[PDB]
């Protein structure tokens, strides 16, 4: 039964190969929101675009199975860099859709040394001129 | 006294807007936007063409320095480019966390720019 599949595959996508960033898109796009919550820190902060922080694991899953049901994630590219601290700062771009509307956004994510989050933010990106 | 920056970013247009800014070389800043193009500040009305944008950076944007780190850019079928640079406005001694965004046209020429506030806080 377990010993089948798995869920989550990850494939390298969006010209980034940071394992907790492909897992974060992986496991919201099958809709494994405890799964996306527990690639934060114990503290991390989640900023839904037009809300406040939600911070911690629990909060996060909660706010994932609240409001972002039918929201898949389609990142097109990606960079990460490491800062002197030893954190590394993601951005991604793509875009956030239901079946049949979207929208081109840019999300960003800090990770600590251990490659949890610290937090992560959405930006809105209207279409050109 | 221009001097480049370094990011994924390596248009030229993109790279010349920060160094003529950190020179407060503004109206070299202003000379890279199209005729009609548009620079949003933050909390402020939209800045058309280059006469008024290097009249705009001349008053409210002396010591101001920006500190690229990273960007993305999109090529649309059209022929616009889309970037986006993460980094840091700041002063001498104190900054904020930002996100630049670009609008260029086929020319390369500044159509559109904002700055966005990104998190600085840990609640």
């Amino acid at each position: 039964a377990a010993e089948s599949l798995p869920n989550i595959q990850i494939k390298s996508i969006a010209g980034i190969t940071e394992p907790t960033i492909l897992q974060y898109f992986a496991t919201l796009n099958a809709g494994e929101f405890a799964a996306t919550a527990a690639l934060f820190a114990v503290d991390g902060v989640m900023y839904p675009p037009f809300e406040s922080g939600i911070v911690g694991p629990d909060a996060i899953a909660a706010y994932l199975q609240q409001e972002a049901q039918g929201i898949k994630a389609e990142p097109q590219q990606g960079l990460a860099e490491t800062s002197e601290d030893g954190h590394t700062q993601v951005q991604v771009s793509g875009k956030a859709q239901t079946s049949w509307f979207g929208v081109n956004v840019l999300w960003l994510f800090t990770l600590n040394q251990e490659k949890q989050i610290i937090h992560t933010q959405i930006k809105l990106l209207a279409s050109p001129q």
